[PDB]
């Protein structure tokens, strides 16, 4: 998973693709999406 405010989903993206086990994966923008 991620951390909180990290990234989980955008094209430039490899990291973690869930988010932090008390964050939650919620898109942003088309290129972009993190952890809360
Ligand atoms: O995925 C989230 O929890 C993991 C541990 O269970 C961490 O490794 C990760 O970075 C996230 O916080
Ligand atoms: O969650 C923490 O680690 C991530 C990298 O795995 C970062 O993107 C994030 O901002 C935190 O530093």
């Amino acid at each position: 998973t991620q951390s909180h405010y990290g990234q989980c989903g955008g094209i430039g993206y490899s990291g973690p693709t869930v988010c932090a086990s008390g964050t939650t994966c919620q898109v942003l923008n088309p290129y972009y999406s993190q952890c809360l």
